[PDB]
């Protein structure tokens, strides 16, 4: 069938949504954007099932079922409709055909990023690409679809009963952060105050470039930040100051134009380095930050989805959330479908043959598991029959739509803990590079009240906050 969410503007989409919302009887008691949630899922049965299981594939199935129950009815319907309306589908997809250059750094090295950790500039490219998308396509239409730019609130309130286990989650996250944290001598010399090294770089000219056309000066400085820690780039600003006072105190011994042109060039290179380093320190710390909707449309586009064929993607991803139908069941279904995009999606999947911590897989690379991203965006309202959404479909990032409000008794944090308990019962977590419930809680900490929010420009440390 065809995409029933016919809308080419926020206006037209609103004109669609008023009768639809009235029909499906939406609710706001326990969730930020109005959802199908009338009551808070009790996931306790799954601890029990879990605690009584033997092989880990049974345990995986159990956890997947609890995730479906937790999120089946809490998805932000209004935003999901809007992410999936006909104008959005048409424009969100063709956006990529217009912007081949804005995405070349990663897209053009996609095959490589299925196997290796990305360079900082590939991450800078992806995050700015995402912003362009949200501007170009007019995506940000309210709070729950906005890019967040606030800073990590020092405070996080949780009910008594849960405030324990939350702090326990906090502890392991802190533990984890530490195990992740814990032409280059040029940079280290420039930082210790030996500015004269800028007169004579070991690689040649100071303006000289390398990979991605970044100046060797800059990559040297980023690499010094990466090893001797962040605060060292500021020793280099103090050093550039000593350089400047040098030239000013001895302008005589320098060629006419040169000297001012040197300090300017260097100053810029420091600014560039700080901005590149900070991307790296963040990736190292907390792993890739996927912009769900932007990557969803990127993957749809690379698979070759069209507005014509989009409703089959929506239906597929909707079915996928009606029980444990991810993993090998999904791959098999995608392998079997007569639709071309099926096998094209599969070939986007990064092999588990990945050179490095999975945390650092570039957020524009697809995996079987990252299909939950396309689910939370495309598989909540099935655009061929919108009104079937009332049945539910469980995708994990839907959980961010749960209210934080101490009013509702922070259901978001309740569900995260419950899921956490279930994960404890079946697994030794120290063995996994990622604990799903910890990643979710981290996103709540950073202030995501909805997964259609881009939170990259949020400044702070989420692992260092106070659980009231």
């Amino acid at each position: 069938m065809e995409n029933q969410i016919k809308a080419n503007t926020k206006k037209e989409y609103d004109e669609w949504f008023k009768p639809y919302a009235e029909k499906t009887h939406l609710k706001s008691v326990l969730t930020n954007s109005a959802s199908f949630c009338d009551a808070l899922p009790d996931l306790s049965i799954f601890e029990v099932k879990m605690g009584l299981a033997t092989d880990d594939r049974e345990k995986d199935s159990i956890y997947a079922c609890a995730m479906v129950e937790a999120t089946k009815f809490c998805a932000p319907i209004y935003e999901c409709g809007w992410a999936c309306c006909t104008g959005m589908v048409e424009n969100g997809l063709k956006w990529f055909d217009k912007n081949k250059d804005v995405i070349k750094l990663w897209d053009g090295k996609y095959s490589d990023l299925m196997k290796n950790v990305p360079e900082p500039e590939q991450l800078v490219a992806y995050q700015r690409a995402a912003q362009k998308w949200r501007q170009d396509n007019k995506f940000e239409i309210n709070q729950y679809t906005r890019s967040l730019t606030h800073s990590v609130q020092a405070d996080y309130k949780v009910p008594g009963e849960y405030a324990v286990e939350v702090k326990e989650m906090l502890s392991d996250m802190v533990r984890r952060r530490n195990i992740l944290l814990n032409h280059v001598n040029w940079g280290r010399e420039l930082a210790a105050g030996k500015f004269q090294v800028v007169f004579n770089p070991p690689w040649g000219d100071i303006n000289k470039t390398g990979r991605s056309g970044i100046p060797l000066a800059v990559t040297s400085m980023v690499k010094v930040a990466e090893l001797d820690g962040h605060k060292r780039l500021e020793d280099i600003r103090k050093t550039l100051l000593d350089l400047k006072k040098w030239i000013e105190d001895n302008k005589d011994e320098l060629e006419d134009g040169k000297g001012d042109e040197l300090v300017k060039t260097l100053t810029k290179q420091l600014a560039d380095a700080i901005e590149l380093a900070k991307k790296s320190s963040a990736l190292r710390a907390q792993g890739a930050q996927i912009d769900s909707i932007f990557s969803s449309y990127y993957w749809a586009w690379k698979a070759g989805i069209t507005p014509v064929t989009f409703p089959t993607l929506s239906q597929f991803l909707f079915e996928m959330g009606q029980g444990p139908r991810g993993g090998k069941k999904m791959i098999k279904a995608l392998t079997n479908t007569p639709l071309k995009w099926g096998k094209k999606i599969i070939s986007l999947f990064a092999e588990d043959d990945f050179n490095g911590n999975k945390l650092y897989m570039h957020p524009g690379v697809l995996t079987a598991g990252r299909m939950s991203e396309m689910g939370a965006c495309f598989g909540v309202v099935p655009v061929s029959n919108p009104e079937d959404a009332v049945l539910g479909s469980g995708h994990s990032k839907s959980l961010l739509n749960y209210k934080i409000d101490t009013n509702a008794g922070n259901p978001c944090a309740k569900e995260i803990v419950q899921l956490f308990r279930i994960q404890k019962a079946g697994f030794d977590l120290d063995s996994m590079d990622i604990v799903a419930s910890e990643h979710l809680l981290h996103q709540s900490l950073v202030g995501k009240r909805c997964h259609f929010q881009n939170a990259y420009k949020v400044k702070g440390n989420a692992t260092n906050v106070e659980i009231v």
